[PDB]
């Protein structure tokens, strides 16, 4: 004891307690209830976190993310060789397995990703210990329901590297089920949507009698709300040239910028239909300051927000179910948040009603932290 939760996300992790018959999702030391999967090696210093994603587009080369997507597998894995042409970062092979290579003191170091993650869990890990009081010693750690016995096995190690007693290796989409309690709830069949900030994943459950099964799994491992953002920020980039005669296109740190605030903005829009975005000197000393509405914002996504009822049809084909054969629908991810988003899914599913009541960015940690519960008594 205690009961602690661990979604261990590609770029963000949250961690939860269960104490007095509920969850409380736990805020690191700066409030933020979800911490970046991020660590950094500078001159001096190893960085997790916050203080890591902080200081990201200052020092790219030696700032680690996505340790996830290389997790368990080989150097020569399609996948790996295929996200390597997009990092930062470097990517070597030793005795056929990746790890990532960084400048630390001023020496080159490597390390597996599991070491990268072992870091990532070591912070979670001092995250509820803050929250908590004395030391952690058990936790469920969560995996896609598509990791295969290698990814398992090397997340397991990440928390033997970091001192946890690792209860429980259970799949994410499971976890949201079992934070809407939809194995007590009185066979179903359930779908979890879960749209993160750059994975989309949609899995079939079938739940009977506390026992869960994968149905199906379908989706976009390169989808996700980093590429809404991406539609705002070159709309934007365009009015800015429009209003100021100015291009800031090939100016990293201004993009980076406007990126910043279209990020906010973004997130301001699920609960309001227009946001303000507000940069001192954006470019040549020139401020951007403009307003931005939502109904602009689902129009910019207009084909990345509908495309997500693919990946749902193909789990349903692949289910070998009619969507009038699922029971209940699971909001996860920040994304889901959404109202277009929302919409479309409730529409699809001639208006059923969706589970979102929890913080679709915590349900996941949520869900663990009540399996940790049940497995320590």
């Amino acid at each position: 004891g205690p009961a602690i939760g661990i979604d261990l996300g590609t770029t963000y992790s949250c961690v939860g307690v269960f104490q007095h018959g509920k969850v409380e999702i736990i805020a690191n030391d700066q409030g933020n209830r979800t911490t970046p999967s991020y660590v950094a090696f500078t001159d001096t210093e190893r960085l997790i976190g916050d203080a890591a994603k902080n200081q990201v587009a200052m020092n790219p080369t030696n700032t680690i993310f996505d340790a996830k997507r290389l997790i368990g597998r080989k150097f020569e894995d399609a996948t790996v060789q295929s996200d390597m042409k997009h990092w930062p970062f470097r990517v070597v092979s030793e005795g056929g397995k990746p790890k990532v290579q960084v400048e630390y003191k001023g020496e080159t170091k490597t390390f597996f990703p599991e070491e990268i993650s072992s870091m990532v869990l070591t912070k979670m890990k001092e995250i509820a210990e803050a929250y908590l009081g004395g030391k952690v010693h058990s936790a469920v750690i969560t995996v896609p329901a598509y990791f295969n016995d290698s990814q398992r096995q090397a997340t397991k190690d990440a928390g033997t590297i970091t001192g946890l007693n690792v209860l429980r290796i259970i799949n994410e989409p499971t976890a949201a089920a079992i934070a809407y309690g939809l194995d007590k709830k009185g066979e179903k069949n359930v779908l979890i949507f879960d749209l993160g900030g750059g994975t989309f994943d949609v899995s079939i459950l079938t739940i009977e009698d506390g026992i869960f099964e994968v149905k199906s799994t379908a989706g976009d491992t390169h989808l996700g709300g980093e590429d809404f953002d991406n539609r705002m920020v070159s709309h934007l980039a365009e009015e800015f040239k429009r209003k100021h005669k100015k291009d800031i296109g090939p100016n990293k740190r201004a993009v980076r910028r406007l990126r910043t605030a279209c990020e906010r903005a973004k997130r301001t829009l699920s609960s309001s239909t227009q946001a303000s975005i507000e940069i001192d000197s954006l470019y040549e000393g020139v401020d951007f300051y403009t307003s931005i509405t939502r109904a602009r914002f689902e129009e910019l996504n207009a084909d990345l927000f509908r495309g997500t009822l693919e990946p749902v049809e193909k789990a349903l084909r692949d289910a070998k179910l009619d969507k009038g054969q699922i029971q209940e629908i699971v909001l996860v991810g920040g994304s889901t948040r959404i109202p277009k988003i929302q919409k479309l899914l409730q529409d699809f599913f001639n208006g059923k009603e969706l589970n979102k009541s929890i913080n679709p960015d915590e349900a996941v940690a949520y869900g663990a932290a009540v399996q940790a519960a049940i497995l320590i008594g």
